[PDB]
């Protein structure tokens, strides 16, 4: 429903609705904008991030009240209302999975665009995996794995210990391993490696930058603790 | 959509929405509730309110970050989109009132049902009222006045000054007076009043409606302390 408004109003759009805190209507514009054709800039990638990362993140929390309340009870309402969050929820993820394979994947060249790209395949099939069961999880599991493993490969290869996207990247693949693939030891093994990498390469940066860093290894940090 | 949902279905699905914050489905829940045609109860008239205080909620503070965005800017997309969200509001709005209208108001006959609809009808004429203009304003304002002003007459005739809705109505009606009606005397009197004739009633409470009422007379001073 998109299709008629200029790809520069969406991206202002987007960015307005963010302001509003209105996420439905960020991802909208946001898809509008992607299904214009064209590669996105970093700025319209982190945008397109951002409002489905609201979006599915308010389903997810809502999933789990729902999945709660539904395990304490075990009539069928909320069995019934927790189906009805878990099919809106798999459906936005469907949506953001279709926009990178087209085709936002594909004519992404440089290392910073598909190393994001693939981070977020990882994520959303991640997303996708918490709610699935049975087989069905396991082919969806090894869809995440596969997208994070393709983005870790290419992020060791093309970008600084420090990256942002590296470290978030890093971050979130060692979440699925603590809490999709049951391997916390690979779980902890990575972010440790990441974190002590990153400190050693943290005097190359500006203060912007090292700021930018530091915050993601904080984010490592935290899982470690937690999980330690 | 929800006329196939059982009554009882659709109320108890309308408080696991809440559990979950979902207020758009709580709203949607509770509208399908209504188009029954059975009165609803104290707990189902809160969860009424409750459902579309946060829908409409969300789409005033979002209204006014798009509203003060486009004042500073005097492109079409900023005043593009505050009309979209000020039409979805206005759509939240009319969908309340036409469940008041059609036939809320007109079955209830207990002076706590029809004080607490007659207050819902002032409150969503006045949501439209704050993002009207001109004469349509007038009529508008006019509107919510008389639904304040019919509910303010049966709660003074009917129930103690410590009744929490009748508190919860004159607050309201007094925020209409000052935000809506550029009466900020009358809302001062009235806040004043309605909070003094509830100190003098307390002494006839249980600890608990003492916790109720005592809570809605601290809004009465929260804003006598702000307007004066
Ligand atoms: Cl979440
Ligand atoms: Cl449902
Ligand atoms: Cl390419
Ligand atoms: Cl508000
Ligand atoms: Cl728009
Ligand atoms: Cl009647
Ligand atoms: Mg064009
Ligand atoms: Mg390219
Ligand atoms: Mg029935
Ligand atoms: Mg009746």
């Amino acid at each position: 429903a998109m299709g008629s408004m200029e790809r520069a109003s969406l991206i202002q759009k987007a960015k307005l609705a963010e302001q509003a805190e209105r996420y439905e209507d960020m991802a909208a514009f946001m898809k509008g904008a992607v299904e214009k054709g064209e590669e996105l800039s970093c700025e319209e990638r982190n945008l397109l991030s951002v409002a489905y990362k609201n979006v599915v993140g308010g389903q997810r929390a809502a999933w789990r009240v729902l999945s709660s309340i539904e395990q304490k009870s075990n009539g069928p309402e909320v069995r019934e209302y927790r189906e009805k969050v878990e099919t809106e929820l798999q459906g936005v993820c469907d949506t953001v999975l279709g926009l990178l394979d087209s085709h936002l994947i594909k004519e992404a060249g440089d290392a910073e665009s598909r190393v994001f790209y693939l981070k977020m395949k990882g994520d959303y099939y991640r997303y996708l995996a918490e709610v699935a069961t049975g087989d069905d999880k396991k082919r969806i599991i090894d869809s995440a794995r596969s997208a994070y493993q393709e983005a870790m490969d290419i992020s060791k290869k093309e970008m600084p210990p420090t990256n942002p996207i590296r470290l978030g990247l890093a971050l979130n693949f060692s979440v699925f391993h603590y809490e999709i693939a049951n391997s916390p030891e690979e779980a902890i093994s990575l972010a440790k490696t990441t974190f002590d990498e990153a400190m050693a390469d943290l005097h190359t940066l500006s203060e912007d930058s090292y700021k930018d860093s530091t915050l993601i290894m904080q984010l490592l940090r935290d899982n470690l603790t937690l999980w330690t």
